[PDB]
């Protein structure tokens, strides 16, 4: 499409996954395509569950998100996960969260995600997603 | 109240706080408009942020955190289904625990995890 050759094409463009995701609740999207993406979590108040420590559901959903991106496949939803939280962020701090497809077929996906601080990882986790040929989801359940 | 966690966890953007005590506790989770990454599918972040929040205070130590988990998110959750998490410890040395959760709705099951925490 000619909006995403245009230099000024909102990074969003071809995103065929998270439609209704608002990145202000879970991660800034930085980059995506050939089997990567980049989100970027930078915790706010009230994302906090103690006074230093950010709720893991903003945690494990920026990862979340940047693995759906990496996919970037329309109808594809996150099935599984196994996560290390390796260590407490608090507010302000910037984290980067790499994913990369590590596994693929034409049914489902295993995607590796790194969450790093000032470039030291903080967290890693493997997510497995599903791609399904009926909307709304439920209709394959 | 008798609660030690999640002191700063806002419960609108998380799930309600049903029940906790004796190494279990129960929230559910009424999904709004914004917890959704599809029309159709409620993120990942809000189904295992409420499941996390069930498996704190169950455990309910001070200076807890969770170091990892392993879900199975079983189907879709959407738009105010109603899910209740309830969540069990199954194994604890007080330092590291184990705490199994499983999310229902309307008493199937949509959701599965274990959740290992850590206290200082």
């Amino acid at each position: 499409a000619m909006e995403m050759n245009m230099a000024d094409a909102p990074l969003e463009e071809g995103l065929l996954v998270c439609t209704r995701l608002d990145q202000n609740l879970c991660a800034e999207l930085i980059s995506f395509g050939s089997g990567k993406a980049t989100v970027c979590l930078t915790p706010k108040e009230f994302m906090l569950a103690e006074d230093d420590v950010v709720h893991a559901g903003f945690i494990v959903g920026a990862a979340s998100f940047a693995a759906l991106c990496a996919l970037n496949k329309k109808n594809s939803l996150i099935s599984s996960m196994k996560v290390n939280l390796l260590a407490p962020i608090e507010i302000k701090q910037e984290i980067y969260f790499n994913a990369t497809i590590t596994h693929t077929s034409s049914k489902k996906s295993t995607i590796r995600v790194e969450g790093e601080f000032m470039e030291i990882k903080v967290f890693e986790g493997d997510f497995e997603i599903l791609v399904f040929e009926k909307r709304p989801f439920k209709f394959n359940f």
